[PDB]
This record gives structure tokens, sequence and C-alpha cells, in this order.
């Protein structure tokens, strides 16, 4: 009928670039890939884990792990949003999720990403026409930043719900030594002396911080002047050009988190209790 | 037409596997089979519960009964959903249970399974159709967590209307016990004591507790490891390996009851306010 | 054309029956009958009542009385729902009831019962058809619970619109021994403190209640326990078996209304509050 | 070709018996038959209003009326509805309108009648083709009870667009006087210290009030009870049974008027605004 | 469909008529004409700035910095109103974004500006929606003036978050030799005596009184002195008259700034704490 | 679609009838007339005033003031109220807003005025859409009564804000006087000794004032005269009776300010204190 819809939602790099979360990393090797490695075992009892939940503030990895999952995975696989919306030309949209369910089962080994899963009437409609369809190998994921709000019920529904951290330090030094890799860097640089200045940061704020070395050795040069327009010698030597505990330095004298705490403090405080695996 | 919708509405596991609801049980036992040893005794006054509905949270198999109904009688079965919908072309879906029920008599004596009770003004549409048709034997069956939004009179037109509360502490055990079918094991495993740490949880919760005690044993295990990801001795002892006492108690200290009882206690009280058996 | 549905809406029990509503069971007395016996004295003025409405919470056999109506006269008679729908290949629906009142006063004085009149452009389309179409001697019968939302006009255009309350000790009294028809009892009875904690209920609580009465025979005995699947002399003694108020007692503790009141309130003061008789 | 509805919009009491706005019972006394009469002085601009334009709350004869006007007049009808439809075989129903105004036209001087105009692409066919039909002595009448939905500007196309309030109690009184015309009834019935009592009703209320009144003197008789179905003495004496006070009285106790006057208020100030 | 308004949208001065703030010209210089200029510097680790964001009172030229670039520019650009309207005919405006992206990729390497961030169920559909994607150059660009209410995680999303200063008095010096072009002036001026006493205004205020000492030239003869109605010759010559101190000295006592400092002290608290760069 | 509220609110006394701010006379003849009759001065730094606030006691002439404005503005006019009403059907009402301005630039140079701009979400959706649109000669106003409370952006974007004060003894003489316009009187009046005695009276005080000292000719003369509708001598010769200190006086005891001084002196603080011209 209208299924292009679908057919946009459709796609087919790595899987250990990631540093932190060994426990989901272990889960998501054991009930998603051994099952296709060993259907024998897989079943009743023994079946995988259908389906979690991902909760962390923003930045913390949620959205940047499924494009390292389906780009590893060989299985067919969908993104999804919010955005299966609706329109009175359509009237409805919860056949979409029927269409959807029996497209994954018919082609059977299929994952799911779906994010802002936050998202009156319709929203009771599509809240309700996912459960028979959401009780052939499968398995789904989910995303958030204010899981405060499952709405009512799939506190179950997704067995494991996962809390990840505002992460820790010498993991900071991974992603930071991991980060600069094929970079012009001196290697004087001390990343714990860094990393201690770190307190509070995500991954998109230490990534961003290695942008913001990687500009300001450009703002130490002829940088809001010219070349006459050109890409002067030097300008294209750049690329040999080197970067410094200094070049650091004044972004993090300029750079903040950009972002509180007590949320990661509250849902913190839920992910145990009210809060599964 | 486009009633083909309602063919697959039908579809083609045991009864006694469900530990609780003496109750319903007995009420099954009572107004689905007796009618067929004993169709004299079932008339008019006497003739069967024509309906009900039940009430709890999730995790109490009100979705899982009816397959075992299914698996159980030789009559016919409905699955029924929400989408129930039509289109600016179409414009009418209340013939659908004009169709329904008719072809539910028709048919066979029928049973109907429904779940996602919240059902602008085609809402109305659909509500007014199902009032008249709700009232050569029939039963309906449903269920819900959103007991206080029934918008109208089913309250009523539910002769019967039930909740069920969590269980006691041994049927979790019996629970458990029932699931260590297909499930090796030791035999140090003091169910009762595990029950005391059971407080506040559900079906759900209490089974996939157990594939956390099973799944638990690999976790013991190097996860990425790898002897190709062959059938090592250990993995061909995967079936042998047992799940004890630790292998329950990372589940244990991992798990949440995932839920709050304060709907809990609020259906649980229109159960008897407004509610009836 | 495919106005065989139509013929769909139609028919060509016993009265008195039912208790109470002496109103209106006076009203139908006066203005449906009488006339067909003596149309001399009616004319013009004195001419019949051409419709009325009605108001009730549910549970009192508004929308169950007119069947036994109709069985009872044999003047014509309509069953109508809302399914007055129409297609985008149709998409025009009013014509149905242009069509409908000209076969209507084409048989005979014609009699249409309607409920859940609770009832976009079509909405005002058929509503206002409706309206003109509305004025041989052919009468209607409307019902609804939430009539608080009486669109427009049909307010003045059916002449009386009747409330009608719950019942009371005396004629909850007369139900209750007319659920006892033909029905087995024992001599410990007293009505008395019975009907007293009727109060909340309606017809067909009561009717709900007795027939839980009836099976609560069986519910005191093994209902677990089986006769090798057969018949059981007792089984047979259930017609024998007498009824006893222990055998209620149970069903009072276990029941209550499963309704509201404060729409009781409601619509019992717009019984009045612009409530015509 | 399927203009079965067309024909059968076709048609063919007393006018003093009305009671209640003399002005415009005088623009057309005016405007219907001095047309026939005397056109010269209905010519350009003191010609007929040709449309006019209505909205009241119910129970107030605008339904009523042109069945009177129906009985009264000698021209041709025309009885219209929401039936301008059609089906996906036909698809395309301004076709209608544009043989009616020509069958109109063609036939005679007509005067033509709706009630309750508030009727999606064919809602902009009608409303098209409509207006280029809507303008050799042809005249019109539709009305409603919602003016708050007047669909464009058609106070602007239509010369008047009046309320009708719910009436004086004096010509309430008169219309008592029409209610009990061939009746038993003593003189000891004050009609307007009832009139009193009758304030928040329009016309019909009073009508089926008085008809409650006259049914009351069979409801003082056994209603249950049996002449074995036989014309008593009594029952037959029903035409010379009285009509009283105590009769007027469950009348007057049991009814309201079934509706407020929040619409009628509102409305009142539409024939100011856009008036 | 219904979305020309994306068309309308799009459309078709200097860039040194803004005064001050190296920082944000050096953002842009940096981040839009070098990568069309060098591409190749420009990439992964050294990509564009994705999105910046805004902050300060307005006066102080934000919504004053577009014009001036997309008179530039020489990518396009695209106008956002926070008027994503919508209706129960439609129901869904998120697909106005999906679109929008969609235009944005496929047009060219392209710029966005939307003003009032700041801007229930559908605010999530929109602020859901948004974010997946706004993550092929591309920018994108955001503003407000309460930043304190940035609801959820945009801080992150948006990297560059800036706190301008209120404006700063040499840079006022610039402000004023800048507006007192084509402006007959006197010498006699002291700008920097007007600049000790203009301690709390925008720029726009500022330009707000230059336009007040130019009409108070005017100001100084009668408003109801006319020339038979005419243009005078020294109304013309209203630039032979010289601007003075006179004609300042009245619009100097007369303007209050009309804006409280502690705002732009507040989230200059804010741009101290989670504020980003 | 909806578009009939913004013509409808176009709609069509003299300029000279006023007394109160010369000042403000002025500023209106300047912004306004003189732009048409010499456009070229206005231009670039000399362009015309977008728009200004009034600030005093309601019945100050505010709304007064603008039918003269509207009777003498060759140019056209806008009504407007705080009416950007919601509906579930459209529920996006500022793009009326949008429109408007796209017609008032559209139609020709005119004027617009709201009272009472001190009107949740829609508060800042009407604010958020009104600024853009705010910023083919134009001028637009608003006016209230407690702008003590004014947002700081709208502070700025319009450029005047001005306080109307309460009558001084002067212009209360000359307002007394002018409110005598159309109304014989006697001799012995002293209208400086009832300036010495009016305070707080308002515009509209003093006018309904004097109107009921017109009226208070009445209330001496037979006011009781039931003459079968017929009209006293005396009672014919009231607008012939010569007004008089007599007539006036208990018009003075009747009237009464009744109007808050106290609020408006202190937002008469703020007129100042961060209140602009
Ligand atoms: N555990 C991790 N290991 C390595 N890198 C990480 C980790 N978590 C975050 N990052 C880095 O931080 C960035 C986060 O990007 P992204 O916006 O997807 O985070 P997010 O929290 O998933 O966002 P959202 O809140 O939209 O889900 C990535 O580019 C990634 O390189
Ligand atoms: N009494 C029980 N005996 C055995 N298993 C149970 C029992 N209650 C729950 N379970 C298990 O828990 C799960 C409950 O699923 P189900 O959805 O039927 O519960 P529910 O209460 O219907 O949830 P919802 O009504 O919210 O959909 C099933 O997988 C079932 O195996
Ligand atoms: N006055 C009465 N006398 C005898 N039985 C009654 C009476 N009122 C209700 N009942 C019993 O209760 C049941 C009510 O059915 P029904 O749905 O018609 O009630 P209702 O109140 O008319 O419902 P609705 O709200 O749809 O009008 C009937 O089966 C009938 O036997
Ligand atoms: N002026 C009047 N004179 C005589 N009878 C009247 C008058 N007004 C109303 N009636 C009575 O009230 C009844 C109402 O008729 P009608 O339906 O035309 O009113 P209405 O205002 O058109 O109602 P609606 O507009 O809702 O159809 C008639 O049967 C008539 O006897
Ligand atoms: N840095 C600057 N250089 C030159 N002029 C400036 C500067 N900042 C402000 N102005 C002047 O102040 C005026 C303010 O314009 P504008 O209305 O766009 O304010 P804004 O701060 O952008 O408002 P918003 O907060 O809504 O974006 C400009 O028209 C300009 O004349
Ligand atoms: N400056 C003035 N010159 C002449 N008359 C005035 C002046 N100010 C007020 N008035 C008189 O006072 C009365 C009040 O006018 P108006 O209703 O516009 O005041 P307002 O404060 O705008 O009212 P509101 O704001 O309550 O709608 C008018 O009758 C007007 O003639």
């Amino acid at each position: 009928y209208i299924v292009q819809a679908v057919r946009g939602t459709m796609a087919t790099m790595s899987l250990d670039d990631i540093i932190g979360m060994h426990d989901v990393k272990q889960v998501l090797h054991e009930a998603v890939t051994l099952p296709l490695l060993v259907p024998e075992f897989f079943q009743g009892l023994r079946s995988p884990w259908k389906a979690m939940v991902l909760a962390g503030p923003p930045g913390t990895g949620k959205t940047l792990i499924a494009r390292a999952i389906a780009s590893e995975s060989s299985s067919t696989f969908f993104t999804v949003s919010s955005t299966d919306l609706s329109s009175k030309w359509r009237g409805d949209s919860e056949k979409i999720v029927r269409l959807l369910f029996e497209l994954a089962r018919f082609y059977a080994p299929s994952i799911i990403f779906i994010d802002q899963i936050d998202t009156h009437e319709a929203s009771r409609r599509v809240k309700s026409e996912f459960l028979v369809q959401m009780d052939r190998r499968v398995f789904v994921l989910a995303a958030t930043n204010i899981p405060w709000e499952l709405d009512e019920a799939l506190r179950r529904r997704f067995e494991k719900r996962i809390f990840i951290p505002l992460p820790d330090i010498d993991a900071r030094k991974k992603l930071i030594e991991k980060s600069m890799e094929g970079t012009p860097k001196s290697d004087e640089i001390n990343y714990d002396d860094l990393a201690a200045r770190t307190e509070g940061f995500s991954g998109a704020d230490v990534v961003s911080l290695c942008r913001t070395a990687a500009i300001n050795v450009l703002r130490r040069y002829d940088t809001k002047s010219l070349r006459g327009g050109e890409l002067t010698a030097a300008m294209e030597s750049l690329k040999a050009e080197l970067v410094r505990n200094i070049d650091f330095e004044a972004a993090l004298q300029a750079v903040s988190p950009s972002a509180g705490p007590d949320t990661m403090l509250k849902c913190k405080e839920w992910c145990d209790s009210f809060g599964a695996m």
C-alpha cells in the first residue's frame, strides 16, 4: 500500500572500536551472535535475550553503537525513529507495525535499532499494537535519555534494562590515545595530567576536545587572515604540523562539559530499584 | 472484500501448567467444557457466562493462558488487535464486527481473546457497535493494565471482571520448579530461601531470573574466547554444566522487579471498589 | 441498490415480565396500541406522540426491553445500530435514511429501536437529513447512557425525553423474585436484608448475582473433582438441589456494582435540568 | 439522465393561524403575490429580495412555515436536502445543480427551501457551482440554527439574515388560543397567568405542553384496565370530557425546554455581527 | 503534497558590517569557506563544526548575522520558523524535518538558522526527530535568549555554545564610528564621552540612539511647522545641519536601556557552568 | 482557510480632539505622516520608527486615541485582540500572524494596534512567531496597563516605551472644557475650583462625570414623573437647562475615581527606571 516508508528504514566499519561496557558487549556477543553460530543451543530456557534497553546521558555511546553493530552483523537490519507518523489521509499507522514485525520475521534473522522511545490517542494505539507483535531468531533494541517515563509496562518487555556511566577516567585515557590515532601530535603529551581535568565529560566532549586542539593549532597561525585565498605551502603542510599539551590546555580552560549531573544521578538511582539488569 | 483480515484472526501447551487463579481455572472448568458435557443444565438463568475481563500488572500470564486454551479446546479461536482500522477510502470499520460475530456464530460455538482495551469519534463507532453484538454459545475474555480507563459500561457487560495479584512466596517456588523442567541443576537449591529474595516479583521476573541463572554459567567463562568458536568440551558440556547457588546469586543481585506497586494497589483497590468477581 | 442491508435491519417473548416503569408502560399502552384500537380519538392535537428518547444508567433493560416490546405487538419493527457507513465508492449514506422512512411509512405504522445515539462532515449529513426525515402513524425509541451530549435539537423533536432511576427495595424484591422464575430455593429466605444489601446495583447486576448463585452450588461441590469426564448423579441432582442463603452470601461479599454513580447524578440532574418529561 | 431525484423534489392549513413576526409576513405578502400582480413596483431596485437568510433555535416554525406557504402559494416548489451527493460511478454531482436551476427557470417562477445548510473537494464543487446558479422571477429560501458556522459570506449574498427569538408571552397566549381549538374546556383558565410560567420556551414547547394536558384527560382514567377494549362511555366522552387547569398542571410541573438558551443567546449576537 | 512551505523558507549587505567578536567570525572562516576551498584539511578528525549555538539578549545582532551571512555565502540558506505548523487534517509535522535535512543533503553544502530554539507531546515529536537527523559538509546554526532552558541534551549536539558578552566599549567606539556614516556631523564629538554614559546598552540601543539624535535635529523645529504642507529647503538641508552634542544630549537623557543586566549576568553564570565554548 | 478572523479584524472622530502628551502627538505625527509627505528623508538611519508601547491606567485614552488615528490615518488599519484562539482542529494559530504581516505588506502601508499585550506553551508560541515577523512603510503599536511585567526582549523591540500619566490640573481644566463640548452651562460654575478637587479621575472618569452632572440635571427635576409616557416640560428642557454647580455637585459626590494610581505610580517609576523614552 504505502510501505515505501519502511523501505527507507533499511540498510545492509568495525565492532570493537568501543571502550567500555564489557558486560553489554558480552551479552550482545551472547544473545545475538552465538545463536546465529550455534542455533542448536539457544531454545526456550536457553533462548536468546529477546530485547533490552540502553539508558544513559547524551553522548554516552547509545546512538553510537548501532552503526558498528549492523556494520558488523551479517543479518538484515532496520533503523527506526518516532516517525512512523500518522495522517488523516492514512487514518492509521499501526498496520505499519504489523508489516514491520511480519516483515522482520519474513527476513527472519533481523534486528532493530530505535531511538527517542518516549514517543493522547495514537500513542496508546501504536503502544498497543507494538505488543502482540513484540510477543526464527530476532532481537530488538531501545534507547533513551529520560526513561523515567517508560510510559507503563515495557519495564518487563525489554528483559534487561541497563544504565551506562558518564565514563571513568582510565577509559578516557583509552578514548583519547585511541582518538588521536593517525593524527600528528608531539609525543611529549602525558594523558594522566590531561585525564585528571576530564572530570564530568563524556565521549562527545572528549572527541570534541581532540577536534578543539586540531583546530587550535590552526588558531595559533594566520587563521583569520588569508593566503590570498590560496593554500600556502605551509597550509598544505599542516598535515605535517603537530599538536601539543598547550593546544588542549586552551580548550580545557575554554570548555565545560556542557551538561549537568543530576539527570545521571537520578536515572542512576532508578537503574537499581525499578531498573532491571 | 477487505474482510480477509478476520481470517488472520484465527489459528490452529497445557492448562495445568499455570499456578494460582483457581478462581478462573474453575470458571473455565465451569462455563466452557461442562456445557459441551452438559448442555441441559446451562440454559436461560443457568446458561453460561457470556464474558468477563481480567485485571493485573504485566507478568501474570493474562496474555498466556489463552494459548493454553487454544491448545486445550477443539473449538475456534479469534485473536484480536486494535488494528481494526479503516481509511478515507474505506471510512468504515464497525462492519468488521458485525461480520465478526456473525462469522463466529455461523462458523462455530466460538471463543474470543483480546488485549489493549483502550478501545475521537471512530472509537465511539466501534464502541457503539460492540455493545449490540456483545448481547449457539459464545464466550469472550479480555485483559488489560488500564482498568480505570474503561470508558463506558463494559464494567457491566462483562458479568465478571477480576484482578489477580502477584503470588505468595511458595507459589513462586512452584513457578521456578515448574521452570526447572528442561533444566539441568544441582540439589543444593533452596527454592524457598530464594523465594524470600523474590520479593515483589511477577512471573516474567521469575522466569527471566532463571534464564539469567542459566546464561550465568556461560558468563562465568570467557565469552570472547574462541577455539574458533568451536564446540569445546565445556561448550559441549553446556547441556551438562549445572546452575547452582552462585549462578542464581548473580541474577539475584543483578535484577530488580522492574515494576512499581502503585498501580498494583490502585487496581487491586478498584477490583473491590467498582470491581466484581 | 446496495440497500439490502436495510432489510437486514428488520424483523416481524412476552411483555409484563418486566417490572416497574408504570410511567413508560403507560406511555406506550397510551400512545401506540390504543391508537390501533381506537384511531377515532387520536387526531391532530390529540394525535399520538411521534417519538421519545430515554436516559438511564446501564443495567436497566433500556437496550433489552424493546426486544420483547416488538415481540409483543404485530406492527413492523426495525433494529438499528449506528451501522450507517459508506465508502469512497459510495460516499453518500444519508440516502439510506431517505429510503428508510419511505420504506417505513410504506409498510405500516412503524416502530424504530435505536441504541447509543450519542452520534466530521458525514455526521452533520446524517444528523441533518434525519431531522427533516423525522417529520401513517410512525413511532421511535432512542436510548443511551451519555445523553449530556444530545447535540442540538433532537431534544425538541423527541417530545418526551425520559430518565429511569435505579430500583428500590420493593421493586427490587419483585425483580429478585422475577429471577426466581421456575428456580429452586430453600425457605430460609428473607428478601428484606437481601434486597437491602443490593443498593448500587441494577437489574442486570441482580441477574448476574442470582445466576452466580445457581452455579454457586457447583462451587460448593468438588468442581476440581471429575466424574471421569462423565455425568454424576449429583450433576443431575442439580435440578433437585435447592438454593440457600449460604449459596448467596459468598456472592454478596464477592461482588460490587462494577459501575459508577456520579453519572447517575449527572443525568439525574439533566433529567429535569433542561430535561423533558 | 439520473434526474429521478430532480423531479422527486417537487410537491403539490392556514396562514393567520401562525402567530408571530408580522414583519416577514409583510415581506412576503409584498414579495410573493404582488410580483404576480404589480411587476412595475417589482423591477430593478424594488424587485423582490431574491434570496433571504434565516437562523433560530428549534421549535419556531422555520421548518414548518414552508409547508404553510406550499399550501398557500400557487407557484412551483422544489424541496431540497443535503442529498446533492453521488458515488464513484458518477464522481461529479455539480451537474445536479446545473440541470436543476435550469429546470427551475424552465418550469415557472418558483421558491425553494432548505433547512440546516451547515453543509472535501465535493463541498468546494457545491459552493462553486451553486454560486454560479445563485442568480425570470426565481426566488430562494434556506435556513439553519447554527450561523456560528455560516459558511463564507452569505449574509452578503442574501438580503436578510433574521433572528427569531423565543416569542413574547402575549402571542404565546395567542398560540394557546390556537392550541385549545376543538376541545371541551372550562372557562376558569387564566391563559396569561399560565403564560407567565411558560417563559423559556419556543412555540413547539407550548404545542407538546398543551397536547400533554390533552392526554392527561385520558390518564385520569384507569389505563391498564380494560373495557373489553371498548370505547367506554367515559372514553367516548373524552370528546366531551373537559380540559381544565388540573390537566394543564401536570404539563406545567413535568416539562422543561429540553435544552438550554446558550445557542439562542449566542446566535442572537450574530444578527448584529454579520447582521 | 502540503509541504511547499519548505521552499518558502528558501531565499537567494557585507560581512565586515559586523563589529568585533573575533571568535565568532573565526569559527566560520575556519568552518565554512576554507572547507570549501580546502576540503582535504577539514575532514574526519579535522571535520568542520557540525553546528554551534549562541546566547545573549536580543539587540546584540544575533538575528542580524544571517542577512549578512547569506548575503555573502556561496551555498544556500534555509530560514526557519517556530511555525512548524500542523492540524488535525495533518496531525504530523515531523515529516517536515526529514524533508528538511533530506533537502539539505539534496541541494548543497548549505546552511540553516533557527531562532527561539526554546520552541506536551508534539514538542517531543519534533524534538525527537530533529536529533538523529542532526547527525557532505553541512552546517546548522542556533540561537536563543533563555539558554537556561535548553531542554534535555542539545547542549551536546551543538558543540560550540557561546555566551556573547554585552557590548564592550572600544567596540562601541567602532559601533558609532560605523553608524556615523552617511551622517553629516560636527567634529566636536568625543565618542568616548558618550561611551561613559552608554553602560547598559545593546548595539541596537546605540544605533537607536544615533537615530534619536538624527531626528532630534528636526525636533528642534516644530512638527506643526509647515511650508504650506510642503518640504522646505531646510528640511532637505537637515543634512546640511550637522549632528551635535545638543542633538545627542536629549536622546542621552531620554533613553533607558530598557533591559536589566542580571539576565546576562545569570546566563553568564551559566556559560561558566555547563557552558560550552 | 480560517483567514476570515484577520479580514474581519479590518474595520473602519478626528485627530485634534485630544488633550495630553503634546510630545506623543508630535512623535506620532513624525513616524506616520511625514514618511508619506516626505518619504525621501526617512531612509537607512533616518527610517521610520517600527513601534513603541504605552503605559497607564485604563480608561485613559489608549483605546479612544486609535479611533481618531484611523479616522485620520489615510493608510489602512488592523484591529487586534489577544484572540489567537486554539482548536484541536487547527491546533496552530500563530500562522495567523505570519499571514498577517504578509497581508499588511501585501495590501499597503498600514497600522497595527493591540490592547493588553500582557498575554504555558502558547505564550512562547505567539511570542516566538511574533519576532521575525516584526523585523513598504509600516508602523505598529501595542499598549497595556500592567507593563511592569513586560518581557525584556519586547522591552527592546518596541523602540520607545512611554507612560501616560493621570491628568494634571491645567489639562484637567482643558479636559472638562473638552468634556463640556456639546453642552450648555451656567456662569456661576468655576471649573478651576473643580480642577482643584478632581484628583484621581482618569479621562473616562471625567467624561462620565460631566455626563453624570448632565443627568444630575434630571435627578433634580421630576425624574419620577409617571406622566403616562409624556415628557415633562423641565424634562424636555434638561439639555436646555444650563448646567450649574448644583448640577455638578451630586455628580462629584456620586462618581468616584475607582482607579489604582499607586501601582500606576510604581510602573511610572519603572517607565524611567529601565523604561525608555
Ligand atoms: N563506550 C564508548 N567507547 C568509545 N567511544 C565512545 C563510547 N561512548 C561514547 N563514545 C564516543 O562519543 C561519541 C558519542 O556519540 P553519540 O551522540 O552516538 O553518543 P550517544 O550518547 O549515543 O548519543 P545519543 O544521546 O543521541 O544516543 C561517539 O562518537 C563515540 O566515539
Ligand atoms: N501463573 C503463571 N504460571 C506460569 N507462567 C507464568 C505465570 N504468570 C506469568 N507467567 C510467565 O510470565 C509471562 C507472562 O506473559 P503475559 O504477557 O501473558 O503476562 P500478562 O500479565 O498477560 O502481561 P500483559 O497482560 O501486560 O501483556 C509468560 O511468559 C509466562 O510464561
Ligand atoms: N426493569 C427490569 N426488569 C427486568 N429485568 C431487567 C430490568 N432492567 C434490566 N433488566 C435485566 O438486565 C439486563 C439489561 O440489559 P440491557 O443492556 O438492555 O440494559 P440497559 O441498561 O438497557 O443497557 P444500555 O445501557 O445499553 O441501555 C437484561 O438482560 C434484563 O434481563
Ligand atoms: N409562529 C408560530 N405559529 C404557530 N405555530 C408555531 C410557530 N412557531 C412554532 N410553531 C409550532 O412549533 C412547531 C415547530 O416547527 P419547526 O420544526 O418548523 O420549528 P423550527 O424552528 O423550524 O425547528 P427546527 O429549526 O429545529 O426545525 C410547529 O409544529 C408549530 O406548530
Ligand atoms: N556586533 C555588531 N556590529 C554591528 N552592529 C550590531 C552588532 N550587534 C548589534 N548590532 C546592531 O543591533 C541591531 C540588533 O539587530 P537584531 O534585531 O538582529 O538583534 P538580535 O540580537 O540579533 O536579536 P535576536 O536575539 O532576536 O537574534 C542590529 O540591527 C545592528 O544594527
Ligand atoms: N488625551 C486625551 N484627550 C482627550 N480625551 C481623552 C484623553 N485620554 C482619555 N480621554 C477620554 O477618556 C475616555 C477613555 O478613553 P479610552 O477608553 O481609550 O481609555 P483606555 O485606557 O484606552 O480604555 P481601555 O484601555 O480600558 O480600553 C474617552 O472618553 C476619551 O475621550
